[PDB]
């Protein structure tokens, strides 16, 4: 019986991000239908606050997938609150058009203003340009009228910049901003398909980096302890899964019984 989750429906990526913490282990994703079951048995159980996440959430099917499941999320589910964490490369204006109306919040992940970083970390497929992105994206979100947030992992390459006008000038709704966590079997491991080991910062030098940020108002931050005491993960197969053996699907033993395990 949750209030909030953290659906990662999808492990597809087209991005290579060094620290990736929900790596592509597989490419699974549920049918449309399937998925609309589960999300309802989250609504009986009481959810009122949805995130879409990955893996990227736009690249199943160009992104109509997703706005499938927002728009059934609003319309049939009426969940006050749906949100879609993205890397905001491969989304369409058209995107906004057929499925806008249906989207509280938008959180574009950029962890870094300086384009030399964002290609050394990996945020990017090439053309470095993820930070114009950024405006677009945002202009995008204020004209079809969907709060837009931006989510930064702080690591080792960006935990001495200074953001802060950078961040004014975007005027996000929030600034999320996470210490790297590692996840063994994620990102940490000799079989793992990526190791964050050298990515990641002490809280010491989170707390720096924080405090350095402490005149940007809408900043919210979470730390390993925060997220592993509070960042639940529903994955492809809606198993529930934390940050520190999945439980059984939702979609077989139904959310009280699967929320047990985790
Ligand atoms: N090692 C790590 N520690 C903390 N947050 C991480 C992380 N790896 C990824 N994240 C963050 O977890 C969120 C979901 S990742 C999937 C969403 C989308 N692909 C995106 O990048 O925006 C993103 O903000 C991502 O940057
Ligand atoms: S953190 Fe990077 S590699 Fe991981 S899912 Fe988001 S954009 Fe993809």
């Amino acid at each position: 019986t949750p209030v909030s989750v953290n659906y990662h429906f999808t492990r597809q990526c087209n991005y290579k991000c060094g620290f990736c913490f929900h790596t592509a282990k597989t490419s699974f994703v549920l049918p449309l239908e399937e998925a609309k079951r589960g999300l309802l048995l989250l609504k009986q159980a009481g959810l009122e606050k949805i995130n879409f996440s990955g893996g990227e959430p736009f690249l199943q099917d160009r992104g109509e997938y997703l706005g499938k499941l927002v728009r059934f999320c609003k319309e049939e589910l009426a969940l006050p609150s749906v949100s879609i964490v993205s890397n905001g490369s491969l989304i369409r204006e058209r995107w906004f058009k057929d499925y806008g109306e249906y989207l509280d919040i938008l959180a574009i992940s950029c962890d870094s203003f300086d384009e030399q970083v964002n290609a050394l970390i990996g945020r990017g497929q090439g053309k470095k340009n993820h930070v114009e992105n950024l405006q677009k994206l945002r202009r995008w979100c204020r004209d079809y009228k969907v709060a837009f947030k931006i989510n930064s992992v702080i690591n080792r390459f960006n935990v001495d910049e200074d953001m802060n006008e950078h961040i004014k000038a975007l005027s996000p709704v929030r600034w999320k901003v996470f210490q790297c966590l590692l996840i063994e079997g994620e990102n940490s491991g000799e079989d793992a398909l990526r190791e964050a080991e050298r990515f990641l910062i002490s809280n010491e030098e989170f707390e720096t980096f924080l405090e350095r940020h402490k005149e940007v108002s809408c900043l919210v931050p979470e730390s390993n302890q925060k997220m592993k005491d509070s960042y639940l993960i529903l994955d492809e197969y809606m198993r529930f899964l934390n940050c520190t053996d999945p439980s059984k699907s939702i979609l077989d033993v139904g959310v009280e019984e699967a929320i047990k395990f985790s």
